């Protein structure tokens, strides 16, 4: 995984590349508004890709509780901010997660923290959706998991096709959410 | 800026984007990243295409004599710009109003003037002033009012991480600045 | 109209051929005629006169307060590209004792909207027609429209809306009358 | 192609000038002077779709993401032209598909909409054409396309029904054969 | 009077039966058998305001509450009949008044609306009649009445404009003479 | 017919004049002077549908588009007249069918039956049967949602009450999944 | 109940309301409370007017032969009732659906049946069942579905004080009870 | 004051039992058995404001925060009883005040609403009482109170006007004398 | 169960701990705004945990009627205010309850009062949801019970993940609500 | 406040929270409460992190010369604070407007100034004033306007228990206070 030492070491290389981009765009990197931009853009890009340095074990912090619960738990409307790996422009939206506990429940915030491990990377929405579902499955081993991601890709609104209102909806269903249609429909209506 | 400048600077932009991918700990050779230095460079060139535009070419002599001396408004113009401090988008709406001096501007040219200045590395306050000044210079009307409302992704997906924050800026010239009733009317007609 | 119909159909058939289309296809067989009839309907306002439209609908109701007819659906044609511009018209007026038939305000909108237009002109024409037909203390007309030339083409700005207004008499000279009208139409 | 456009532009402008005269208008007045040309260029833009090929539009944007679950791109703004009256019909396209391991690049679904919407159309045909284009480009497990549109021919003339909306759909593969897949797509849009 | 209603009911039923025959319909079919009577009774109910007097409606509901501030009763559902085509016009009435120490019973404002709306009307007349009735019944510092209505003569026939709404108003006393009182009333009703 | 309309307009106007007098009103006052004729013309317009035939309305607008999937035209504004009280009932019509008819013809079929003295249940069935007879499709579904002014401005005086009626023919009646797909696609 | 019963019981109702005003520490002689024993008694008599009604008189023979065998719904019927436990209102909407057996009922008569039972001292569950049973007895249709959604003021301005709380009750008879597809179609259409 | 409730409870229950008999009901049926007592307790709760004093309610919650600017507590749910029919009238209270350096604890504005709303009322009186109680408890530069309510006497009986809402207001001090203060308060209370 | 004597005895222990918190945060417990805070915070925490002091029997008050009702009764949008047991920060939302009476019906307000027994405690949402459904099944013995809780956890919005719009939805289905899918879907659509 | 103060005071906060769990009648040894004294103490430190912040460090020299003399507004800034009277949150939105004196501030610094004062034990009126004064001192503009709209949980989940009540406070400095037209323009734009 990526480290804070890797971030400090790579920051001047990122700043050098951003300064080179400003010059290549016809801009003056010495004007007041651009003076600190190579560094602020480099730090922003490091923050946008901070998920690479995260591990599921550290994120969970042993937040698995024995609540004798065998019914669907949903955490919906998790704000998600990711980066398109094809154009390096953001894609933002919401993540809705549902799961069937096998007696043990995961701490509610850990579902949002798992979203943050994978969303803070250079992504493709389909991959991001699958990774979240698989992480929950491996961390807790529940009866089933369901993940739905709804996002606006800025590559499709401020450029290219320039379709203003287009939204991409992806889903990943594991266990009972995949095998039992009634579980799957209940999750989709509750979100 | 020119199209020759774009062709010449494209490989330098692609080189800097490839360097960024390596500095972030990513593999520039994986399927999803193979064409990214080029697609990211082309996207950044499109986002900064306003530098190569001139008001005269954009207007195309669209000034008509309609014996009109009353406020004309073009509201809800979708605007997509790039924060010059972090190189992350800031997007929103532009609302333009003007009092013609017998002659009217072609409706679309107001949105095209927005595109000259929004497709640049910007600060919202500057973008707002530039649009109002361009309209005043192109038409010489009794007055111009420009209101920009935008979401800065630098404030939502990083830093302060304030989800719902919106920045509202305005520039009032001529009668819109000197006459309070004119400014009061424009502001009500745009909501 | 009857004499012009075959000339319009001939021009529309010529357009179909110039676009690379087969004017003989089942779907395009009656298109030169349906397109010509549609364009005649879209421009029917040229053949209308204010006097015939009013039909003597002026009533003596001893009214000296603002009457508003808002949300009148308006469908016009951009004279620059020949593509529609559609929206709403909001009309207000201050009668001079005599009130006008409510539908006649919408019928005045139809005289000028069913023409090749520019929104600023259309707005002025409606206000002037009301002033000439009734001679009231004042008239106010607000038009809010979507120009398809700006949404399906050119700038391709999906949510842009154009707002125009024409204030005559008391609506122009008295700011309080003007602001009351603007709040009552929202 | 672009060569055909330049050659046919003066013939389109001549026909539009003829229309202005036949409507009782003055083609020499300020507002109408450039109209035969602007109207001809607009009609050529509205009919771009004819000169486009699926292969060029896709640009090899097919990625191996080991995905076998429904992908939806909804609320794609669509602007088309009624072939019966030559008046626009505008709305939204909602596309869903069940990939077979490989995923098409999201924008290419919106670009496929543009190939067939920028033509003289009938909504039912446009709906089928998008669904078929996706099936042919990707060969997925299934495709679902829903188009919801306002026909200006029904709002500004004829029946003059202001609020009427036409909803069409085309379901191929698993979207047609499996009722549960089809209902899931319809609720997610 | 109720004596006038009993006496005129068979004449109304005879005219409605005559209408059914003149429209090409069969007045003897099951659906139309009782229609001349049900239509006549409905028309008598729609015009019941003619048999009402302000004094009877008021029922001495004037209380001494030492109140000199604006009282508003808004969103009063109003159903009237167009006198030009005999088709309904329906909407809302918003009434405001500045008491002169004495306050009218809230329901009596709606009952005054019913005296004038249940008649063959013109919206401008109906608005004035309500304001004048309140001024005569109470003698307050001022009265304001705003009527917003959909005329079915404009939606299901003639111009056939579906969304058109007619807004009329009558301001008496302080509501007419003091602009600030008038604007306060207009903002408090636009809920 | 139009000759029937010219012959019956004076009688309608005399019956309306008689109504104005029987209500205690003055048919000689300015507001009422032209009302007998204008109310008569309005009632004729509201009952226009009886003079219309499906064949004339269709205008041969049947196209071969090789379509076997559901086509829906929803939110068609409908204005009808209650046959029990002669007061309007207004709302929306949502039509679905499995083929190809010209889209506007569905709204024109609504106008044939809505412009008559009606009962909502009858109006709904007539629209569905007219489409089935004109096209012979796999199935038709018609949903009418209306406000009856007889129930809001008089009688029970229930302000927000709405009546929903439906008619399902062919596959829309026999196949549960086709009817449930149509019912979800008409929700706006 | 009858109108003669209302004239006879009116002074006893007014006496009880006057007694309530005195027991609350109020002055029944002050301007605002002077006519209150009578206006409160008349209001309570109007709120309980459903006791003096009969299904047969309210239907007024409004049964038409329209050859209809498909679902008819009258939704959003405003309903105002009185809680029999605290004598405080419970108000909301009634949504009625039915599958005719060729014959249709007059639209307003469904709302009039709601008025027979809502204008009484009630419990929402009883009110819901009574409306469904009255329609079944008046029409004998294939099935009836009734859904009542109400705000009980006893739960918002007093007691538990949960002001967004809404009670939803339902009664399904015939095909609405036995056929799940009929039941779900009715619930989505309302 | 609490002793008055225990002493008067059997007299209230006797009057409610008498009402049940006079309505033609059986006071001995299961649903009506505890009703004379539950109705009496409910009426005592609805009129509990009579036993409250401003001094006890305030609990010395006056803080010195050097504040001289408008403080607003809007959307206070209010439940009162119509003194004419003994049927509820419910709505919202929006209070504004200009402090004279000292600020009242926010909750005490809602508690002042409860002193006067829990009584047999007239909306105009209730509005004035709240404003006068605040003016007396703090002696601020000015007070503004707006009450918006639905009278059940007007919806489930009498005029039977479903959507009618009564809006009353009381402005004291600067809120009454300064029009700009008054309009600022009225705009800030719109939600 | 907790008692009023327990509350009086522990109130000065709670104020002492709150006063200690004010000092440990670097604040001045003697400034005007903080002077009564140890007591007001202690009383508030006692109110937030009053459900421990309550028993189902006292709460019901014999409001179990004998109607002839065998159809679904729903009480939805019950405002619920609870306290996260992990951080001692509120979690607030709505509770929607549905049940199938076995002829006997419960008093409507008692469903909301059962919500109050368990929500006014240091909780976990999944536990709170189950306790409400189990209390209803034990008090009434109906054909089935369904409970849905939708809440905003302030630990998730004003700190930690800081996800502004995140909502947690939990459910507990007993009897016919668990075993019959049609009953379950009807309840879920009627609560929207 | 400092990071050393936080490390030193964390065990004292945990001790007080453990003492609160015992005083409420709870079992501090049960699974769900075992780490609570520490998680509650860390949460309270985070809620009060504003005490360790200085306007100078927060600004980071983000003052730009953009020749701007017109109103800049940053609205809908989500704000989370703590009631100093009950130690229960009060949350809402902050809307800030200012008239620059040629120099503009970095947009995010307005939200960061909100965070200095909201992350403390507060009173809404003080929070609003502190926010407007910090902007005036940092930039010296022509005027500043701050509006705070909040839900106090002390008033919704306890005490008066008024569900929908919202507190609106404002602070206007400079031209926002002295020019009524500037003040009204700001209030409509937010
Ligand atoms: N007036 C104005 N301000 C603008 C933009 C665009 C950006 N900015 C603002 O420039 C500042 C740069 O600050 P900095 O050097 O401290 O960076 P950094 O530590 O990464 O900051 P932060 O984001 O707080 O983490 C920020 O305050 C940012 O918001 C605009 O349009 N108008
Ligand atoms: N199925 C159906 N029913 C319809 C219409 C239109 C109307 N009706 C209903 O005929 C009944 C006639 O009753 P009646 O003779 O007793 O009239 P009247 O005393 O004035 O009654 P009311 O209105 O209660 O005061 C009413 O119930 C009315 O609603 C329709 O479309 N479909
Ligand atoms: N200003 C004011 N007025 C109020 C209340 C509360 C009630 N009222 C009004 O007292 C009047 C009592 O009249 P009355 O004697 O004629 O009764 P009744 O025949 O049953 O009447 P009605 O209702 O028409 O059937 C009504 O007008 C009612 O609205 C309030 O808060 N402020
Ligand atoms: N199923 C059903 N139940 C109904 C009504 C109407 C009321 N009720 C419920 O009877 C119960 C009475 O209990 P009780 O004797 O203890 O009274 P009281 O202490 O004042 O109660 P509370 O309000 O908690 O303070 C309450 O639960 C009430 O809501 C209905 O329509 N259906
Ligand atoms: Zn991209
Ligand atoms: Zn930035
Ligand atoms: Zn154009
Ligand atoms: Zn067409
Ligand atoms: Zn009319
Ligand atoms: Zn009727
Ligand atoms: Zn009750
Ligand atoms: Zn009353
Ligand atoms: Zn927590
Ligand atoms: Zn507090």
């Amino acid at each position: 995984p990526r480290s804070e030492e890797d971030n400090e070491l790579n920051l001047p290389n990122l700043a050098a590349a951003y300064s080179s981009i400003l010059s290549s765009l016809g801009e003056n990197p010495q004007r007041q508004g651009l003076l600190k931009t190579p560094w602020r853009a480099a730090s922003a890009m490091q923050f946008f890709t901070k998920g690479y340095q995260e591990t599921i074990s550290d994120v969970l912090n042993d937040a698995i509780f024995d609540e004798d619960h065998d019914e669907m738990v949903i955490v919906k409307d998790i704000d998600m901010f990711s980066m398109c790996e094809h154009h390096l422009v953001p894609f933002v939206g919401k993540v809705h997660i549902g799961y069937l506990p096998n007696k043990q429940v995961l701490g509610l915030s850990k579902l949002a923290r798992i979203v943050e491990i994978y969303s803070r990377r250079l992504q493709v929405q389909e991959r991001l959706t699958k990774q979240i579902a698989v992480a929950i499955t491996e961390a807790l081993r529940p009866a089933g998991v369901g993940v739905v991601v709804e996002a606006t890709h800025m590559c499709m609104v401020m450029r290219g096709v320039q379709k203003m209102n287009s939204k991409t909806v992806t889903s990943t269903m594991l266990g009972v959410f995949r095998e039992d249609p009634k579980t799957r429909e209940e999750f989709l209506t509750l979100i």
